[PDB]
């Protein structure tokens, strides 16, 4: 529902047992997966998720950002600015 997408908080959440915890999404406008890619302890804490169910969906959220960018110990290089 609205609008086409892909990964929902449903199915995210499903996949780890926790779907229960979407009303906690939901109750701040959060439906999509994607809509809480980059969401944070304090983020998902904010929304009313307990610290035992934050962490487990956080962790999700994070395993799907790493898709996005891996990570490596000398490998790529970057332009830092201070």
């Amino acid at each position: 529902g609205s609008y086409p997408t892909d990964c929902s908080i449903v199915s995210f959440l499903a996949r780890l047992g926790c779907s229960s915890c979407l009303d906690y999404f939901t109750t701040q406008g959060l439906t999509t997966i994607y809509q809480i890619e980059h969401y944070s302890m304090d983020d998902l804490a904010s929304l009313k998720i307990p610290e035992q169910f934050r962490h487990a969906i956080w962790k999700g959220i994070l395993d799907h950002r790493q898709l996005h960018e891996f990570s490596s110990p000398s490998h790529l290089l970057r332009t830092p600015s201070s």
